[PDB]
């Protein structure tokens, strides 16, 4: 029931975003949805390649650095490095399927490959500051600290991609395989695509976000400025992702292009206020993970937990949910500098 | 099956290109197949905006065409707008899944990443030569023609989607689904993904090649400048992307990847060399849509069928299948100035 090129004619201004018709012809004279457009067309304006960024200080910087501060670095690099691993492959496979709309599925290609020039980033920068990086892609992969701050996204993709094959394999009902009964149901998988593209959203507009602090932490003290100017231009990438799944959630929660999943939405008030206080609070634990034994000029674990709860208000605000923590104003102002958006 | 994260601390070095791992870390430090990192960084060195390229003066030479003139230039644009299309979301739907190796994964959603800006630049185009983009566009969905010139591609994309769906949800073995015994065969899962990357390859390496012919005939005639440029910029990907499915292809029959591979090519040489044949054929057929209002001045049905047979035969031969046309040369010489 999936196809890469319906054959139907349809007005493609029509559709919803998500489960309509598959697109079938990519045009980009119109649509329903203009920033989907103007996302595209910033993103390709931000094009860069990472081996333009001289970092050929950073080994000796990251030598100097005390012991704990090498950790603090490395650490939120491997982390970073996680996120674009995952954000690379995960907005086209898990998104993909489900597009109905010519300037969204472009718009997911385009971010998907924006993270793959993030991943690359990475690389050059680990290359260039450790003497063996398969000590440091490995221990992405097994670290406890980083299974467990970012425990649960690879599942919320996971399980909306086998809900997705279900569904254009069996399409609604209830259904048997091998003796045991399977119900696809078309409102249980929209939740699914909603809560995934909430989580989307907490991952670069929060989890993202406070890995900025630690980067730029050291960037205001003339160290690890290589790595500083990468991270400023990814920076620049996430402050157009985050924009891009804001209008997608928004859009569907206000009824406008989807009725059901306006309700839908509505449904899982609570159950999504619930998911970003637990974001909020696994970044939290990890910032004192990081800063365990020892701290930075400019950062420690208490100002950084101020920096998580100050940003989840902004991000649950612009989505239309409730403020889980205390307002105040940003704690590290100096920030700005570096978030050119 | 599927994660997006797999959890097992893998060498990717020792991965299949296909249907190992999933891949997690994404790392370029290292490869196993190094020419994959080299075509990213190559594509990536190509990067080109559509809407830059002046078309200014394209409508001009469009509108003053002669009619019969119109209908080659727009038939040849909206089947490459389909093709387009197609590439554009096909390589990360079907193969971005059953991707093993990192270098790989990123080099397919680069090449489909640049499909997408072929896509672009077809609109920029259509929108600067005609007053109604949508009648261009929603023909290229029903044109009867059209879509027999292509049939066959989305098909064998959708056959393969759907197979690797029962795969990740089911794995292998006999099932009984809704009453019915379906088989999944990893196999014959195998043998379609080998498949479809020869078919990919002879879209590319064949079906493209054709109309850039057609479209440069016109730059020839020192018309559609703005469109002969943005043709040449897509020409130089293409080149790109036949590479790269041509060494997939290559480094599955040498047995130095997965060994089960190297027995499918060669079980499956035959249905390699009948599906290029069929396609030869497909583009041949076209000639009589494309030319029903009438030919141009070294540009016809006997030329195009001429063109076909040699691309084919240098395609075919590149990835070790015997030559099914007489050997001939370059019926028209003039495109080497195009393709550089
Ligand atoms: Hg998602
Ligand atoms: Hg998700
Ligand atoms: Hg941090
Ligand atoms: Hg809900
Ligand atoms: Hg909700
Ligand atoms: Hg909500
Ligand atoms: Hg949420
Ligand atoms: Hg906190
Ligand atoms: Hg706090
Ligand atoms: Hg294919
Ligand atoms: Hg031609
Ligand atoms: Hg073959
Ligand atoms: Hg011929």
């Amino acid at each position: 029931a999936y196809t890469t090129f319906s054959q139907t004619k349809n007005d493609q201004l029509k559709e919803p975003m998500f489960f309509g018709q598959p697109v079938n012809v990519a045009r980009y004279d119109q649509q329903k949805y203009d920033i989907f457009e103007k996302l595209i067309e910033k993103q390709l304006s931000f094009f860069w390649r990472p081996e333009e960024v001289d970092v050929s200080r950073d080994r000796i910087d990251y030598q100097a650095l005390p012991e704990h501060e090498k950790h603090i670095f490395i650490s939120n690099l491997k982390y970073q490095t996680l996120l674009d691993s995952i954000q690379g492959r995960s907005p086209n496979v898990a998104l993909l399927p489900l597009i109905s709309i010519p300037e969204l599925e472009t718009w997911v290609e385009t971010w998907a490959f924006s993270e793959t020039i993030h991943s690359r980033s990475h690389t050059h920068i680990i290359r260039n500051i450790v003497n063996d990086p398969s000590v440091v892609f490995d221990d992405i992969v097994t670290n406890e600290q980083i299974q467990k701050r970012a425990e649960g996204i690879s599942s919320y993709y996971d399980e909306l991609i086998e809900m997705t094959s279900y569904w254009h394999l069996l399409g609604e009902g209830t259904h048997t395989v091998n003796g045991k009964t399977v119900t696809v149901s078309l409102r249980e998988l929209k939740k699914k695509l909603y809560l995934c593209l909430m989580s989307v959203n907490a991952l670069e507009a929060i989890r993202f976000y406070v890995s900025f602090a630690c980067s730029f932490a050291f960037a205001e003290r003339e160290l690890m400025e290589g790595n500083a100017k990468i991270i400023r231009l990814i920076a620049r990438d996430e402050a157009l992702h985050l924009t891009g799944t804001q209008h997608m959630l928004n859009l569907l929660r206000s009824g406008a292009d989807d009725p059901e999943m306006a309700e839908i939405a509505e449904e899982c008030k609570q159950e999504c206020y619930d998911l970003f206080v637990q974001a909020a609070q696994q970044e939290k634990d990890w910032a004192d993970y990081l800063f365990r034994d020892g701290s930075m000029i400019g950062l420690n674990k208490d100002i950084l937990c101020q920096y998580v709860e100050y940003i989840t208000n902004i991000r649950m605000q612009a989505v239309g949910l409730d403020l889980p923590f205390q307002t105040r104003s940003n704690p590290i102002p100096w920030i700005n500098t570096w978030l050119v958006s």
